[PDB]
């Protein structure tokens, strides 16, 4: 009653969070498997 | 009256993306794991 | 229909999620902890 | 019902901490990005 | 009356598990940026 208006609006921006931090992980994993691949292909390594 | 079918849908959209999330990190988890192993198995570091 | 339960469900399995990632950031820390330790023991290191 | 104000309150430091997270995360981007750069100009590797 | 008091304490919960995200991520990106400088200052890259 009154501020179901302001709840959703708060939901909506933690959907926008959440959003972003899928983008960031997504970029995240992606330069962690590159690591990974780089220390798997190092001379000094044996 | 309510907003409840709009506050459901983002809260159904925030559930898919934290599914995502989880995901996300099972595998960083992994790629990091994968990346200790093989430092520690790394010839120049003792 | 009434979409209370539905709601409250959502926000259930939204903490089950969140129950996952915590347990699995809590397990990347001590990952990347160790691999730090390792790398600071790198004898081709400094 | 009496407790939308405290819905609303709780909902309003859940966005609050997930923009501490966003942002958390994205300096990590950085530091990773920052690591892997390293790995790749790094003589005894690849 | 509602379901607003079981609303309620999922969003407490939802939060209360925030909190230990964004503390664990903050560890995280302190051992990040320590193995970052210490990777920089690795004799073996040049
Ligand atoms: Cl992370």
């Amino acid at each position: 009653m009154d501020l179901a208006p302001q709840m959703l609006r708060e939901l909506q921006e933690t959907n926008a969070a959440l959003q972003d931090v899928r983008e960031l992980l997504r970029q995240q994993v992606k330069e962690i498997t590159f690591l990974k691949n780089t220390v798997m292909e190092c001379d000094a390594c044996g």
